[PDB]
């Protein structure tokens, strides 16, 4: 599924605040990052990272290719890949605790400038 901007907003509305991250930062950041679609795949060396959070099998799911993964989250990385975001949500929230936004964002200046952008205007 493909959300809009709005519609994540709306979703996500309860997670502003939580590990200190303002709504519209974590909005730019899966912008950036998935372009908000929960079917997203990235394919890297030694990890593919899924789903709208991008979650790595390096260490927070279980999957085939990364036998020996931590699996922080406890779940099969198949969860990230439907329509149902309240896991993706759960395992988001251990990384922001864990990790921080730098988990996405990799120490680089993306989503400090001009956060209003990130707002729904539309209703
Ligand atoms: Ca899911």
């Amino acid at each position: 599924k493909q959300f809009t901007k709005c519609e994540l907003s709306q979703l996500l509305k309860d997670i502003d605040g939580y590990g200190g991250i303002a709504l519209p930062e974590l909005i730019c950041t899966m912008f950036h990052t998935s372009g908000y679609d929960t079917q997203a795949i990235v394919e890297n060396d030694e990890s593919t990272e899924y789903g709208l959070f991008q979650i790595s099998n390096k260490l927070w799911c279980k999957s085939s290719q990364v036998p020996q993964s931590r699996n922080i989250c406890d779940i099969s990385c198949d969860k990230f890949l439907d329509d149902d975001i309240t896991d993706d949500i759960m395992c988001a929230k251990k990384i922001l605790d864990i990790k921080g936004i730098d988990y996405w964002l990799a120490h680089k200046a993306l989503c400090t400038e001009k956060l209003e952008q990130w707002l729904c205007e539309k209703l």
